[PDB]
């Protein structure tokens, strides 16, 4: 169960609990609802006001964030070189834009999975890498100025030789197949100059296509120019365990693949699931501009600030407004009670280190203690807080307003 989805759904039953108990006091049900809208709303402000500033420069914060999603059995002979590998790696596929950046981890990043070494041996190749050698052996091993097709039908069952033609007429240097290639078939295609591999992932296939501009191709019979995509380069490259193709210098690439190294086989499947994780987290920081630091501390201070707000408004409103930034204090108060502890004295601490400027202040659930968050690595993305406070408001108005 999501954090997100926890947050906004204890979040929405105190915001509905509180509005039926102002309603039991005659506040009229559409007031409490864009009171609590207004209320979400002047979150996020304040919000924008106190959170941490992470920019794609900000190394050994970027450093400190990947680390973050990076835990359990071992992992921590790898933290920090995993942390490194995934700052590097995200740096790499960084886009400028209109609005701001973009992170794009799922296109743009490949973790293709080499068993043995050290996690130090692992590359940052410019381009894409796919676990598929020649198909056959008399195919060039390397190929500048690729021309590059992409078949998702089968090219099989002299009949051989007009489904050869329609392939090598294309203009293509490089086919990739997601499915086999008759062996005559590979003979001319062969013959012909060209670098062909057979039973492609098709996922594999879908990177081709974005990083190279190829058009996957279903019907042979309906092949166009503009249906072929370019690359740099594309070589077969001996790295053992057996051979390897490289695709480099791709048209339109931001596109990286990580191949990561682990001690052995199993190592390097936690190591995937991790770095995984840790790519996202980054990327999605990256993106908000922002973070948050967790432990309940973001919920306090809006819930302070927002009782402050709450004085500067007026009429029936402010009880809705108020009632909304009481509600807030219901996450650190679970936080407090699922750890088993008195709830009572972690909000005095609380309060009192917010009242007094620690913005950072929040339970750590393990020590029991009230400490600097950030400090403490319990980072939580800009966005998560933002949906949960905005689901939690529109739920509940949505059930208020029928």
């Amino acid at each position: 169960v999501g954090d997100g989805t926890t947050t906004a759904a204890v979040l929405s039953g105190e915001l509905l609990s509180k509005a039926e108990e102002l309603i039991m006091k005659g506040v009229h049900s559409t007031i409490i609802s864009e009171g609590y809208r207004h209320a979400a709303e002047k979150c996020r402000e304040i919000l924008e006001t106190i959170t941490i500033a992470i920019s794609p420069d900000d190394e050994a914060a970027l450093i400190k964030i990947a680390g973050t999603a990076i835990t359990g059995k071992g992992a921590e002979a790898y933290k920090e070189k995993l942390s490194a590998l995934t700052v590097k790696a995200v740096r790499s596929i960084v886009e400028e834009e209109e609005d701001g950046l973009k992170v794009n981890v799922l296109e743009n990043i490949k973790i293709e999975k080499r068993a043995g070494g050290s996690i130090d041996d692992s590359e940052l190749i410019d381009g894409l890498v796919i676990d598929k050698e020649r198909s056959h052996p008399n195919m060039p091993e390397k190929v500048e100025n690729a021309k590059i097709l992409l078949l998702s039908c089968p090219v099989e069952f002299k009949m051989m030789r007009e489904m050869a033609e329609k392939v090598i007429a294309s203009g293509a240097n490089v086919v990739f197949c997601q499915k086999g290639i008759d062996d005559m078939a590979q003979y001319y295609i062969e013959k012909a100059g060209i670098y062909a591999v057979r039973r492609v992932k098709k996922s594999d296939l879908k990177r081709l296509s974005k990083v190279t501009g190829a058009t996957i191709i279903q019907d042979l019979d309906q092949i166009t120019t503009e249906d072929v995509g370019t690359a740099g380069l594309v070589e077969e490259k001996e790295v053992r365990g057996g051979k390897m193709t490289y695709v480099t210098g791709c048209q339109n690439s931001k596109a990286v693949t990580v191949l990561l190294h682990g001690g052995t086989e199993h190592v390097v499947d936690s190591l995937d699931h991790a770095l995984n994780d840790a790519l996202h987290v980054v990327g999605v920081v990256i993106e908000d501009g922002k973070v948050v630091v967790g432990g309940g501390s973001s919920e306090v201070e809006l819930s302070l600030r927002l009782s402050e707000y709450a004085s500067t408004l007026k009429g029936r409103e402010q009880l809705a407004v108020s009632k909304f930034a009481e509600a807030l204090e219901v996450i650190p108060v679970a936080l407090a009670e699922n750890a088993g502890l008195d709830p009572i004295d972690i909000m005095v601490e609380l309060r009192s280190q917010h009242e007094k400027g620690n913005k950072n202040a929040g339970l750590n659930v393990y020590t029991g203690e009230v400490v600097d968050m950030w400090e403490n690595d319990v980072i939580e993305p800009l966005r998560i807080k933002t949906q949960a406070i905005n689901a939690a408001m529109e739920a509940t108005v949505m059930i208020l307003r029928i």
